């Protein structure tokens, strides 16, 4: 599923995540544009041989299994596939994990890029939050 951009902040909102460890709500729809275009299918492999999945890319050498990362850690106890469902929940669950664990949205590269400082409201602006 390709999100409508105020149609994913809207889910994100319900599942929790504005300000979410202090990130506001336009961080996150950011971040998920410049990491996957809003597409819940994107998937992009990695030069470690692991690959990034769904909505937010989440990598699989340590928050899901997708059976050929060596020496994943599989921290979000979650297939990889559960991370390209229409349906966000797994993937706001494990980025939930993901923010907590010290650096942050640093953890996403589009957002520390393109972002991280800049006027991340404009991205739910004109939609019914």
């Amino acid at each position: 599923k390709v999100f409508g951009r105020c149609e994913l902040a809207a889910a994100m909102k319900r599942h929790g995540l504005d300000n979410y460890r202090g990130y506001s709500l336009g961080n996150w729809v950011c971040a998920a544009k410049f990491e996957s275009n809003f597409n819940t299918q994107a998937t992009n492999r990695n030069t470690d041989g692991s690959t990034d999945y769904g909505i937010l890319q989440i990598n699989s050498r340590w928050w899901c299994n997708d059976g050929r990362t060596p020496g994943s850690r599989n921290l979000c106890n979650i297939p990889c596939s559960a991370l390209l469902s229409s349906d966000i929940t797994a993937s706001v669950n494990c980025a939930k994990k993901i923010v907590s664990d010290g650096n942050g949205m640093n953890a996403w590269v589009a957002w520390r890029n393109r972002c991280k400082g800049t006027d991340v409201q404009a991205w739910i602006r004109g939609c019914r939050l």
